[PDB]
């Protein structure tokens, strides 16, 4: 019996929430360290076994202690409570980084010389081709375009969106050239970098992934692992979101690197040319290959992301022609990594509307509009206020989680200000922090219950105990896909579905496109903003 509430804590000016399992309303106050009341209400039901107290109105910052029935939690209110754990989680992205040192005084126990600096052969060939950089994609040490599109178009718009957030953090700086970008702008072109060099020059198509043939052992060290790596073949997949991801970067650089700009505008039209001479092939593994296939049966969401990814990088409206028909399609509008689809309405509505056709671009907001409220009804029947339904806790919950309090956030962008936006980003947090069943803060390095042991080799390497920090964990899977989850989790709720065990990869490893939204609805909440 416990109180569950957001572990990082409360911001001054933003909503503040704890839950109890209760079957009644109780009193509960909130009091400083010596223990005197500043605050005090009563609980009220919200369904399941659950019971809600609002503090909200308790302003000023500190540590203190909440009190209900005989049990007590310590909780904080700052004014930036987030910046920390925000910085972590960008962080993370460079203690992922591929072939590059990492000095002891950027990244502690987990400093390292480059990694995986041999050349990749193109599968099926002797041809041998260097592709250097960028980020390690999860607990494995694979890279992978169509994820990597995900984490920096995620990136990409958490700097396009609130870089005053970001302006605060601090990544590891001293591992970038100078002179210094904006700290989200300087993390992602790392991975921009690499990714301009999955596109065979000769055709402008894009290698699926570059890997090893397997995975090794989850104790190996990155610099450690030696194994040849392989470039699997190019694929439209592969194509597509490395399009779209490019055309994204070449306008979000422009100010800021305009040779890369420029690289990634021309890179981004000849993968499109690249495109249309070939068929939608989905993407599997070739034989002898066993690491993540990042495979996708449908690609007309990936065929309209690049589409209107280059619609707003150009501005021309000869490309509306090709994106309006594949948004008027039936497909899911989301988030990626598998199903892109709001990637590309997101760059369709922030074209400049002389672009696009007027009756279209309703339809698209009005879709938009009904998508959201379907969420915030979701988000009422919840008991803990999220965007979630029991079968939505699959493998990556907290990505389906994130991602969702992120088209909230990304509408308001667009002239769509769904009144649920910023009450859902808060409930998302605070249950990636602690607020659920499990009490589990689902971020390594933060809270009163953190992530202990992820599945992710540099931290099981290490120190077992002790993880990198900042490492957003995927979460609940009800479908129990993996040997430690059937056998301890079966039976279990749906957000009971979580285990933190190293060996339970379905609920608890890592991923560059799990960080990626995190920081996104992390650094919109820290940007604090109405009237
Ligand atoms: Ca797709
Ligand atoms: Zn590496």
């Amino acid at each position: 019996k416990s109180i569950f509430y957001n572990q990082v804590g409360y911001l001054i000016s933003g909503d503040k929430r704890f839950w109890i399992q209760a079957h009644e309303p109780q009193p509960f106050a909130l009091r400083t360290p010596e223990g005197q009341a500043v605050f005090a209400g009563m609980t009220k039901p919200v369904g399941g076994n659950w019971y809600v107290g609002d503090f909200t109105a308790l302003r000023v910052p500190g540590t203190y202690t909440l009190t209900v029935g005989t049990l007590e939690a310590r909780v904080v209110i700052h004014r930036r409570a987030y910046r920390d754990v925000l910085e972590a989680m960008l962080r993370f992205f460079d203690y992922q980084l591929c072939g590059v040192v990492l000095p002891e005084d950027e990244a502690g126990p987990w400093a390292h010389g480059a990694c995986h600096t041999s050349d990749a052969k193109v599968f099926g060939t002797e041809r041998a081709l260097a592709c250097p950089g960028g980020w390690h994609d999860a607990g494995d040490y694979g890279k992978y375009t169509v994820p990597a599109a995900k984490a920096v178009a995620d990136l990409l718009l958490a700097h396009e969106y609130f870089p005053a957030a970001l302006a605060h953090v601090r990544p590891m700086r001293s591992v970038h050239r100078a002179p210094h970008l904006p700290p989200a702008l300087e993390v992602a072109r790392e991975e921009i970098a690499w990714l301009l060099t999955m596109q065979d020059p000769a055709t402008g198509g894009v290698y699926h992934k570059v890997t090893t043939p397997s995975f090794p052992p989850l104790d190996t060290r990155p610099e450690d692992d030696d194994a040849p790596l392989v470039l699997s073949p190019i694929s439209y997949a592969a194509t597509a979101t490395f399009c779209a991801a490019m055309a994204h970067a070449a306008l979000v650089y422009r100010p800021f690197d305009p040779a890369l700009s420029s690289c990634c505008a021309d890179a981004a039209r000849r993968a499109y040319a690249w495109l249309g001479a070939h068929e939608m092939q989905p993407f599997h593994n070739p034989d002898g290959i066993l690491t993540g296939e990042y495979g996708d049966a449908e690609l007309r969401d990936e065929l309209l992301w690049a589409s209107c990814a280059l619609l707003r990088m150009t501005g021309d409206s000869a490309w509306a022609r090709v994106c309006e028909p594949l948004l008027d399609l039936d497909l899911p509008w989301e988030l990626g990594w598998a199903d892109v689809a709001l990637y590309g309405v997101m760059d369709y509505l922030r074209t400049p509307r002389a672009a696009v056709s007027d009756d279209v671009r309703n339809k698209v907001k009005s879709r938009l509009l009904r998508e959201l409220d379907a969420l915030a009804a979701m988000a009422e029947s919840h008991p803990f206020g999220i965007p979630m339904r029991d079968d939505d806790f699959i493998w990556g919950s907290n990505m389906v989680l994130l991602n969702r309090a992120m088209a909230f956030l990304l509408a308001e962008g667009v002239g769509v200000l769904h009144p649920a936006a910023h009450t859902v980003a808060q409930r998302a947090a605070d249950y990636l922090f602690g607020a659920n069943p499990l009490g589990q803060c689902y971020v390594t390095g933060f809270g009163q219950r953190p992530v202990r042991h992820p599945h992710h080799r540099p931290s099981v390497a290490d120190d077992v105990d002790h993880p990198v920090p900042g490492m957003v964990v995927g979460g609940p899977n009800r479908h129990l896909q993996d040997e430690i989850a059937r056998a301890q989790l079966a039976g279990r709720p749906a957000m009971e579905a979580y285990i933190d065990h190293q060996d339970s990869y379905s609920t608890n490893e890592v991923a560059v496109y799990w960080n990626s939204p995190a920081v996104f609805v992390i650094a919109a909440l820290l940007e604090a903003r109405g009237r």
